[PDB]
């Protein structure tokens, strides 16, 4: 029942491949439905065409920010911003998917992609899923990072959508 959702990355525009994740709806199922709406763009906003714009090798990929591009943007299906839903789920190794955010309460489109154990996040992000194909891609896109988190190419989420 779990949704699957894909990202098939880019960059500078060139393909690199593709990433999915399982949404686990069934623990957090209102952040699990953000993030599967937002793929699919069926609310007429969401990931389609936005950019990774803090990637730091060893640590994390951030993206989701498709409202202004920077980091200080984004929103959810529900409204600019919506509950941590619950901190069931721990941050337990890379791949995992996790909510951005900047305070309790404040979700809205960012995420991020873990690339190492972030269990120092656990209790004041929400996970809500996991990367299922296509680890490797995020190991790929890391590349691109830097320790201050900017990128040296362009890596955009060139298309999105449900499996
Ligand atoms: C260098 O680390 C980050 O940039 C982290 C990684 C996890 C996702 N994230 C956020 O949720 C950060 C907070 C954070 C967490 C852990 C460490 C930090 O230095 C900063 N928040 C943000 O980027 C948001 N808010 C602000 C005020 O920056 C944005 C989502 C609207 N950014």
């Amino acid at each position: 029942v779990n949704p699957t959702v894909f990202f098939d990355i880019a960059v500078d525009g060139e393909p690199l491949g593709r990433v999915s994740f399982e949404l686990f709806a069934d623990k957090v199922p209102k952040t699990a439905e953000n993030f599967r709406a937002l793929s699919t763009g069926e609310k007429g906003f969401g990931y389609k065409g936005s950019c990774f714009h803090r990637i730091i090798p060893g640590f994390m990929c951030q993206g989701g920010d498709f409202t202004r591009h920077n980091g200080t943007g984004g929103k959810s299906i529900y409204g600019e911003k919506f509950e941590d839903e619950n901190f069931i789920l721990k941050h337990t190794g890379p791949g995992i998917l996790s909510m951005a955010n900047a305070g309790p309460n404040t979700n809205g489109s960012q995420f991020f992609i873990c690339t190492a154990k972030t269990e120092w996040l656990d209790g004041k992000h929400v996970v809500f899923g996991k990367v299922k194909e296509g680890m490797n891609i995020v190991e790929a896109m890391e590349r691109f990072g830097s320790r201050n988190g900017k990128t040296s190419k362009k890596i955009t989420i060139a298309d999105c959508g449900q499996l």
